[PDB]
């Protein structure tokens, strides 16, 4: 029972903006591995002196990676939201992450200033990109912001398009959900859900969990923290402690066939793409035709065996998931390959819909993993 | 050759490149040039200094070098770096300033700390005193071009280097990448440290003036193995010199390209070209076809007419010294600053049995391609038309 409580049209995932060193090397190896090319740059190709920007696009999924070069007169930067300082600063303390999280709002000044009362501390007061477009951005938690961005039409306002014949498309369809780690959970849920009016989401290892998301459970924004105390500490602590402060985890993409595109992603992955986790144990999917077998025939769950596909269930579906090693240097921020199979419905005007959030996020593998890991272990 | 070499320069060992994310700009280089990953040195090898990702492609070694959030204070002897040369602040000042661009050029010596002291005794600024990396690994390093450092790594033999774990990935290939053929800088002002390098490494200097150009002169060593050219600009020449444009970008002097021979440069090329699409590699835009029409009337005694038919498809230069011929073909600039950027050669011929017996190949072989500076001018031009 979602209260649809959003204080703003927040409608979808528009762009996720990274920041490093070198724009061209991250958005060079993010264009092979995950298979969306090179859709759109702003750079000294494109009259831009102050950063160089690059966009891959997979359909919907829009991967940003924005980069440094300058002077009074370089008013040439697409984004307005941009600073040299801010850049270098960030490339220095986290390596490749995340900084801005974008959403497609009604209007860019509206969100904002619904979320400046609402007690969202501004990062970026609103600006007419012209024709329009209007930017807006909000802190969110620690130095990764919320961007807001309203409206064929280009990406954004200085931004030229990229064409290649190439068509390296691996299936990749939309963002699902973006988790970021905080050291306290409680606070920055309240503040998140204060200044949005998202709600929670219904549907130890060492993690405490909450999932955010708008009225159509579209915009997922799961949070986390560490439980202190364990014998071996959590993965969300020593993220914290490598990423140097609160930041983006990882990065959920949604596919149609994820196992065609995993069989796509692992080709790539010898020649510079990305590695994946190692593969469960054989006497895991042993559990996953006992679990999901009644919605899974063999062959499409012995797709899963080889790739590694992670298998979890909720009630109104199931959830095939797939992690990747840290993407960057350091643990830090890597990526999920999702595909969820479950819950349909023409209720919204009989165009039909997939609820957001079916299978949940995979929370039950922390359980059926590390006993299929000691159940292997004994066997050897 | 006056053979005046200081130090035994037995061949490049590798050029490390220093960035703020070494697995991308790894992963895209491993991809781009067909290097496979070959060595790692990071967190999960116990380096907690630094992360370093060593691609390899026959000889040809690309390292890339990334440090860590952490600051350690100089107190703290017992550090787990792999490359002890290695300094985090030094690390972020070079990202900051330069982007990605390499940071040191490593030649293998005899040994390191007899490189390093008769470079030294010769004028030569120290950057990093010898050392022994363990095994029979010595560690030397000596700038040459600003923050560039002339790196000596003495293995008389084992891994790349100690602390490396060594990868091995099932079902990586190769395009055809072989050899360092040179690697080039772009200096402030040659003169002096033209004088400066080749007074304490002993190098001598290697040899159709063009216009649209630059000033040049490349130094070697006793066999001409390593070749270290260096560039600089021409001030009121009209049209932005490109490399003034260079030191502008780049923030002072440093390495403007590397030359990367190859067996099959076209074979090569035709894989290369391949990725440009998926993140890989963009070259340079292919010569206008009277480019190629002129090549046949200066190399076609050399070169087969399937061999200059595919330098056009794949948008190969071709130049002709007396003793043999060069295919070369560049990149467009590898990072986000049109700085450092790459250069894909194969030499032919210039091969004799000296001394013992073996085959041999002259460096050089086939020059660096400076009559295309003007061979490529006058083809804008009748395509102009
Ligand atoms: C624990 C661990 C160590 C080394 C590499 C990988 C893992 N690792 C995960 O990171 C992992 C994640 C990150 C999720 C996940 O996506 C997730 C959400 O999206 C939000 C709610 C909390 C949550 O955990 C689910 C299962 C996971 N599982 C099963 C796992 O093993
Ligand atoms: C200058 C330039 C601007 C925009 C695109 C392309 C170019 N460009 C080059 O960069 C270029 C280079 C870099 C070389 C080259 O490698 C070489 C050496 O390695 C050592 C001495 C200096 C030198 O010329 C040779 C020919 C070149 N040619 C023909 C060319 O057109
Ligand atoms: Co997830
Ligand atoms: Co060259």
């Amino acid at each position: 029972a979602n209260p649809r409580s959003d204080r703003f049209q927040a409608l979808a995932f528009h762009h996720v903006e990274l920041w490093c060193a070198d724009a061209a090397s991250a958005a060079g190896r993010f264009a092979f591995a995950l298979g969306a090319p090179l859709a759109a740059r702003s750079d000294l190709s494109t009259g831009n002196s102050a950063h160089a920007s690059l966009l891959l696009r997979s359909a919907s999924v829009a991967f940003l990676f924005t980069a440094p070069y300058g002077a009074d007169a370089a008013t040439t930067a697409s984004i307005p939201s941009f600073s040299p300082g801010a850049a270098r600063r960030f490339a220095a303390d986290h390596g490749l992450a995340v900084h801005a999280v974008a959403l497609r709002v009604a209007d860019a000044a509206d969100a904002f200033r619904a979320s400046v009362a609402a007690g969202a501390r501004p990062a970026f007061q609103p600006a007419d990109l012209g024709g329009g477009f209007g930017l807006a951005e909000v802190e969110l938690y620690g130095d990764v912001v919320l961007r807001f961005v309203s409206h064929d039409a280009p990406f954004l306002p200085g931004f030229e398009g990229v064409s290649n014949p190439g068509a390296v498309d691996y299936g990749l369809r939309r963002f699902d959900h973006v988790v970021g780690n905080v050291p306290e959970l409680a606070p920055v849920a309240a503040y998140i859900s204060g200044f949005t009016g998202f709600h929670e989401f219904a549907e130890e290892s060492g993690l405490n969990s909450v999932v955010l998301a708008n009225n159509a459970e579209t915009v997922l924004l799961p949070l986390n923290e560490p439980v202190h105390g364990t014998k071996r500490r959590s993965q969300i602590q020593t993220y914290l402690d490598h990423h140097g402060g609160p930041g983006v985890q990882h990065i959920a993409l949604a596919s149609d066939d994820v196992l065609g595109t995993l069989r796509e992603m692992r080709a790539r992955s010898a020649m510079g793409g990305f590695e994946f986790l190692a593969p469960p144990p054989p006497n895991y999917y042993d559990g996953v035709r006992r679990r999901a077998g009644d919605v899974l025939s063999e062959e499409q769950i012995n797709e899963c065996q080889e790739l590694g596909v992670l298998v979890d269930r909720d009630d109104q579906g199931v959830l095939l998931q797939i992690f990747t090693k840290p993407v960057g240097d350091r643990p830090t921020f890597f990526l999920e390959m999702i595909q969820r199979i479950g819950c349909m419905e023409k209720d919204e005007s009989g165009q039909e819909y997939q609820k957001g959030g079916c299978g949940g996020f995979g929370k039950g593998n922390f359980s059926e993993l590390f006993k299929s890991i000691e159940e292997y272990e004994k066997s050897l």
